[PDB]
């Protein structure tokens, strides 16, 4: 039920959301998820491939090939890009919130963090896919392989405050 | 279906907003905090001055939506009123009482309930339920002793008692 | 599908309905339902706060804290509200109806009323159901104990009994 | 889906234009809602020119149609009902609520007044008490001689249904 | 599931050893078929040897327990009704059925006699045929039973039994 | 689940209630209640052609065809059958009910009798199954094809005591001779 | 999904259809597929009295009540009629495939036609809605009750050209004149 | 499933019965209180001096169909011990509590809740009150003391429960 | 399809386990099961209390009360339980494992077990049910408690080899 705001023009809230160069990462992360984002973060770039990109995250997780999908279009595009993390970002979720511009890296108060990857391919390709994980958090993070894979293995939450002492993100706030 | 009204003309939904009213209605999950957060945002960018008004009527939700919410308006600067139709029942009335101080409101009828009714580790879930015992001390001035006994009590609150707990500032009838 | 009416504008008949100033309470309530009519009824108050609204009831019932934020709503608007009863109030129903302005509450002739009413803690639904029993003693201007009694009869009224009980004040046929 | 003719309109609001109210299939609280709307509607348009109901309906929810039947007598324009298939159970109630001489049928459709088979068994007997005395008012036949046939499961003609009192005019 | 006991029977046919019939729970075609033989063997094997019917139910469907209530009528045994945890609507019915004198209860049950494809002339006349075999039973009069069965509310064993629901309420022999 | 009753010998309350030739006919009829019953009417009649077996009937009707097979059935074994009517007995479960043997058939006070059939094949073999339950209902309770017609099309039930004054049954008894 | 197509303006093709005086029948036939059908023969009537309104039946049959909704309609309104069969008119869909103005109704070589009515109500209602139908197609093929009620009873489908033979239609064209 | 013992030859549920045991397992409906009370008339008519062993485990249940079982229990003259094992929640700690005094039992892991969980509002509260007056009875305690204790959402643990008055004894052996 | 063997008696094989004294903790571990499984274990007790008892454990888990319901009956009877885990012990299934006579706690070589617990009640509730985990797995481990809670942290299965290291069982055989 979603609303509409004049601007005159009138959109609805979350296209005027993207008009503001946000870019909102809401949920189990599946592939047409993952194509919405990569859109709107390759339209963002069209605009302005300096002016910054934030991208607010509320993600239990999903489906790791098509988090890799938004993950390598971060990595590609011009923009900074400042990453919000509200509610959680588990799995996935803080993968693409580890993934930031370092700097705008950026989790509110009460947020969770969960680096742990919740439990049809063959096995040694699951370990394949497990190892791109634990390169992509030890590139962010600036933690070793065996820190990350240690970590990854705790089946836990962490609070914004130990996330960014782990390398997760930059700034918790309250305030702006 | 949802009635047009009317110079243009908004869906009635689309004209509380226009009105800088943000509706909580039913229960939390991560799709209606996106909703809520969004429109509180997008208040904030049309006045950081001028108040919103968020109507609850929530039986409680996904914890962690509910965090986002509370959170996001701590995050904004408006004077948030906040008000309690119906009931707010278990992360609803977090949200209620963390409109700003003196600007916390129920309708005369509703019932309010602090009470956590009721995949993750036990562990995780403790320190969620601290999260919360927190945030209520904060907004209702009351010790985390006081705050965990209530949460506790499986029973709801008339408007006056949860204004004398901590959650309200205003009962009325009428403007 | 809703039927068009028609400077000229167009509208869905239930919108033209509301620019009549009637809001509409079909079918059993709940909290979208009340989201819907005080919507409604907040709007109506902000477009003129004298001039009457129009509430057409006809309902068998619904959640009653749902319930209850429509007649709240009821109390608080500044305006003249008018009640009708169509096809049935029962429970919630008869509520709203019997929450009309006094002297504006109104019944066709054929109508049904019903004021028995057909998870939480046992305390809470005493608590719940003595709200029930003040607010009808307060618009019907009955005892208390009479109220009870008469909730305990799982029956429905005519709209001349519930005339005569305190429920609404006239019974229409035709338009005077 | 439904189509659109031309100002454009779709069919059942150009319909609704022509001052004609639909009423098909089952009768709940919706469709009765829907058609009180555009029988108010309608008047407020004008309380003199006539409105047609269009019934091609089973029946359904008494106090759904009960509330429809209220609204047809409430308001001041002649009416015309117009039976099409059939009109059963409620749906003959409305029928033979139209205003007089003004109640038709098409030569091929059913009229039935026998009611098909949560509340109490007195509240149940108060309704049918009510549609035996709305039937009565409207055929002007007794009340032993509704609750008689109201008891015959069975169809009446267009031409049984116009000597019963239900409907003025077939053709 | 169904323990066996040994005097080598299920403990369910031990019961109707002890010409103990059960009433459990909603009566149906089913449930009504079931009684209605246990009632006529255990006559069978005695007519003066009373039975023992447990009841607790929440009703069911009318024409149903009216079969009960009518075999219970046609055998000559005293029945002693005992109603544990609740008997409502037809439940209840039978309740009053029992013998005079022998209509028990235990202290915590809940009795009510209040009703929850036919057409209404038909179901008025099962109301009125409940309307009279209650009356019968608890000796009230028409008019007393009606306003009775339309309040939706359980009496206790008490209430119950001043109303000529039944007869005792122990607590223990 | 069906008690055992001991005889010396166990049965379950059902198969002993068999052992006095009682049959019951209880809820919708089809295809394997019919059959079930059938099989009962041919047994009870090979351990005795002339001792009277018992109907039971509570049931709200079934399957005309199924409903058929078992009046059938009931009119081929040469015993004389007393029919019982429990709690309901209405559509083929009255018929079943009129079927007995002439002053054999009965209802409890409290039952609720109809004759009435409540609403894949073609239009005309419906009339043509109607029309085999006018001639049975003409047949046993005596009335003329007319009577039988219009009685069925008025949906209702009848008391045990209209259905006596019918011709349905022969007695209405409340406790044994 | 439904293209759009442009005229200057802009219609669905269903709508652009309807613009062309065509009304189609397309499917299992409810209530509700009568009253959109019903609709536009009024409305096609109201844009001219006396132009030729084009039924396109494709429907394996429907609800017998609301088939004679739509066949009494089509008797009402002042309109010539034509009729066309593609595909198949089973059941009532070849009634309404029958009802178009006398010579004006019309099959494509291909299709298969239906008059027998394949497998809640009383059984006096339905030979009542049988006998309606018997005296309908009866009517328009100009063929004897007789003949009609047989017809029927035949569970098959007939050619356009048996179709034409039998008076369901007119002509059977393969290409326009 | 459920296997066979040798003594003649018992099922294994067959068997607990012989040794006087009941057993009131998972959620309480009309069914298996119909099954529970049919034991204890039984193994009255077995003794009514000798001891019957209720095993409790169970999260609660209807609560009429719990009365039955309570009343059932209170009629019988027999001794009852009742045990705990993993829980007694809501009817069941209610059970627990109405075993013959100083023969109410626990096991060391058990957990034992009195906070409770289509009918109107006064029967509840009359129901409700009913819990309320067993519960003060068994545990002499208050009403004002059970009342308070049943709006607490939470579970004790049996050492808790014996200091309430719910239960006698808690062993880890015999 | 159970099958039927003689011994002159005959029993299907599992009351043929049971009189070898073999109890079988098979599966998910719900009150029924363990209403089995206390069943077994004392009628054992009755037939022989010094004599020993096997309980054979391929289970993934499950209801914790119902698992403690069983591991308080293996603490409460007088016999010597051997335990054995073939296929997996995970979550209780370890507990019950773990919770064997001394010195009679066995794996086959290529089970599976895990102390990690796979993740409608109050939390603090939770908290409780799993600190009672902690402890008795530190009782009979003799293990330290923050030992067994960061062990308990790890979303991973262990080898029969370092299941024994740990002191959840004592022996890993691969023949008589
Ligand atoms: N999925 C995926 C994925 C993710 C990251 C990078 C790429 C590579 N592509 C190659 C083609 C390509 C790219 C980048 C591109 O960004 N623009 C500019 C553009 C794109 C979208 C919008 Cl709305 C407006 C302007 C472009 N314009 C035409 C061809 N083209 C693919
Ligand atoms: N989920 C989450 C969450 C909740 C609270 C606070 C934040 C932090 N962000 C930082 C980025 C950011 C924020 C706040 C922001 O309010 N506006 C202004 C704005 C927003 C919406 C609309 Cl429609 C119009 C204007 C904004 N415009 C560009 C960058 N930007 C995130
Ligand atoms: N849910 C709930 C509920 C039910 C009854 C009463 C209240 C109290 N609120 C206080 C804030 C408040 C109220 C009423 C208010 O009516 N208007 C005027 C207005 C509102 C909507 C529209 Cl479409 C047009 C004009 C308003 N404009 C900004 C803040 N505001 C809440
Ligand atoms: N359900 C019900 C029911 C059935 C029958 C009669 C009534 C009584 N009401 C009184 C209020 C009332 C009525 C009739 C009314 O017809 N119009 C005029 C109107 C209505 C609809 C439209 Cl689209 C346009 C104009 C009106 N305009 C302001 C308030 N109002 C209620
Ligand atoms: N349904 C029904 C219903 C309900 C109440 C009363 C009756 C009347 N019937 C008549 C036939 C009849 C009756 C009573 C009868 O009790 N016994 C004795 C008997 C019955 C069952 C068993 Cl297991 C053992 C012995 C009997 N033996 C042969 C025929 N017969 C029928
Ligand atoms: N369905 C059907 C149906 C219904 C009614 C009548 C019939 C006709 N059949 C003819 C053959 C036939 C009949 C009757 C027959 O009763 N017995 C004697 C018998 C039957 C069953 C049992 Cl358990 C014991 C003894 C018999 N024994 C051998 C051949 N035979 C069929
Ligand atoms: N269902 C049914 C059914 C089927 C066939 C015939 C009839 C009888 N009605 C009588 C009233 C009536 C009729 C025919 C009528 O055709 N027009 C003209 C009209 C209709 C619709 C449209 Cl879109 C445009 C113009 C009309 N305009 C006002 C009253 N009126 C009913
Ligand atoms: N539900 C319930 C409920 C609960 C508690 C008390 C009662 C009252 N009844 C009275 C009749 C009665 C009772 C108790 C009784 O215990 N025995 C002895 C007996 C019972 C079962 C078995 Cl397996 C073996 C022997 C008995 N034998 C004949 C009459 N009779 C009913
Ligand atoms: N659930 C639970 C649970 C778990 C552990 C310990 C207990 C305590 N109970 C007390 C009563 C009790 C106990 C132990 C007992 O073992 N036997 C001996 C016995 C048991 C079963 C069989 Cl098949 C054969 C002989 C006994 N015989 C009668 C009373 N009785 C309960």
């Amino acid at each position: 039920l979603i609303p509409i705001v004049v601007e005159e023009r009138a959109y609805d809230i979350y296209s005027r959301l993207l008009r503001e160069r946000i870019v909102c990462v809401m949920g189990p992360i599946d592939d047409s998820v993952a194509s919405l984002v990569i859109a709107q973060l390759l339209f963002l770039q069209s605009e302005s491939n300096k002016k910054p990109i934030h991208m607010y995250i509320n993600s239990p997780g999903g489906v790791v090939t098509a988090g890799l999908a938004i993950y390598d279009t971060m990595q590609y595009i011009l923009n900074p890009i400042c990453t919000w993390c509200v509610g959680q970002a588990a799995s996935m979720g803080s993968l693409l919130l580890a993934a930031g511009t370092p700097g705008m890296r950026h989790s509110l108060p009460n947020s969770r963090i969960m680096i742990h990857q919740p439990s049809a391919i063959q096995a040694e390709e699951i370990m394949k896919l497990k190892k791109q994980l634990y390169n992509i958090y030890a590139k962010h993070t600036k933690q070793s392989l065996q820190v990350i894979e240690s970590a990854m293995e705790r089946d836990r939450y962490m609070s914004p405050m130990e996330a960014q002492e782990f390398g997760i993100l930059d700034k918790v706030l309250v305030h702006p």
